[PDB]
């Protein structure tokens, strides 16, 4: 087998020539050539079988991915493992390869406005798709967000998603970690459990955010620190707003800070589009409820140019997960018949 940075890398016969990309928890990323397709793909090594959790994200990703298909979702092209469950210790994930991601053109890279623009409507499209199955990405940040050289931008990462379930999204004070800490809305520290679309949607709009300037906007350097970068630019919520949060801690967490003006769009980012202000404002509203939705957020006049309600295609049925109960040994199992339709046989 070829072997990369120390790894074994079994993938042959179809997959030869391998470059290391990177790694991190998930495992390790290689470009590879494929002698069917003759593309280079991508191909990540997943060892996750002595984790629950990470079988978990393993099972989620391999069960959305293939059953969505849509020009701005990171496919899954093939998956290879052992052809027995007492021979699998690894999952391949074959995938189309992308020559970067938005996390590192945002450190290098001024963006356009025009790039801006173009970005923010493909994310909202892709985002359109997965809603429109009730999934909830649930982890949206630019480092899940893979662009090509003439960028084309898929949103990638899907072991962190969730079915909708807005009825049971109540929950207490400091207690959930939903999202990545930059890109997680208020209510997650407050009162939500991150089971609803408006999740996704302010993730969105810190995204928006930082495309504007190559800085994150909501820096928090710790998870309590996030409310306090939240708030410093929204400022103080509204008595309405306020008066939503039934839970007494939270809500009088929020009583006991002092009043705080919102910071204007326009002095954050004195060079962006004025269109582009007033879409980030509705994505960036405390009030979930009142938080702007996808296909809002699509016919907003920013995204004009490209806006296209019959080009902008949903899923031909929603999303059908209940795996928290389930052991890692199980969680194996289901892995190994998810990926059995990429066996020879
Ligand atoms: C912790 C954990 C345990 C078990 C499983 C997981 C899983 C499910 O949550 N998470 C993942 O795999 C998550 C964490 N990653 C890693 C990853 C690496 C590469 C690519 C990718 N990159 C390119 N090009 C590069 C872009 C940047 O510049 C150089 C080129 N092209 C195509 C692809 Cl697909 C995608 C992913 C992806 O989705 C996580």
């Amino acid at each position: 087998p070829e072997m990369v940075r120390g790894q074994v890398f079994d993938v042959g016969p179809r997959y030869t020539n391998l470059s290391y990309i990177g790694e991190g928890a998930y495992g390790m990323v290689c470009s590879a050539y494929d002698n069917v397709n003759k593309v280079r793909v991508a191909i990540k090594k997943i060892s996750p079988f002595e984790h629950q959790t990470y079988c978990q994200r393993t099972l989620r990703e391999i069960k959305i991915l293939l059953r969505f298909r849509h020009e701005n979702i990171i496919g899954i092209n093939d998956i290879i493992r052992a052809p027995t469950i007492e021979q699998m210790k690894d999952v391949y994930i074959v995938q189309d390869l992308m020559e970067t991601d938005l996390y590192k053109l945002l450190k290098t890279q001024h963006l356009s406005n025009d790039h801006i623009c173009y970005f923010l409507y493909q994310i909202l499209r892709g985002l359109k798709y997965i809603h429109s199955a009730n999934v909830l990405h649930r982890d949206l940040k630019p480092s899940n967000l893979l662009l090509n050289t003439t960028c084309d931008l898929k949103i990638c990462d899907f072991g962190l998603a969730r079915v909708a379930d807005p009825d049971h999204d109540h929950t207490g004070f400091l207690t959930e970690y939903v999202a990545t800490r930059w890109y997680r809305a208020p209510e997650i520290m407050l009162n939500s459990k991150g089971y609803t679309k408006s999740i996704d949607i302010w993730s969105v709009g810190c995204i928006l955010a930082e495309m504007l300037s190559n800085r994150p906007i909501f820096p928090g350097k710790h998870y309590l620190d996030q409310l306090n970068h939240i708030l410093g630019i929204l400022g103080s919520p509204s008595q309405e707003d306020l008066n939503c949060i039934i839970n007494l801690k939270a809500r009088n967490y929020l009583l006991s800070l002092p009043h705080k003006n919102k910071v204007p769009w326009n002095r954050l980012f004195p060079n962006a589009d004025s269109k582009a202000l007033d879409l980030l404002d509705k994505m960036l509203t405390f009030n979930p409820h009142k938080r702007i939705e996808v296909e809002q957020a699509l016919a907003h006049p920013y995204l004009e140019q490209y806006y296209d309600p019959s080009d902008e295609p949903i899923a031909e049925a929603p999303f059908k997960m209940e795996l928290d109960d389930l052991p890692k040994e199980k969680l194996k199992e289901l892995i190994f018949e998810e990926t059995a339709r990429f066996q020879p046989g």
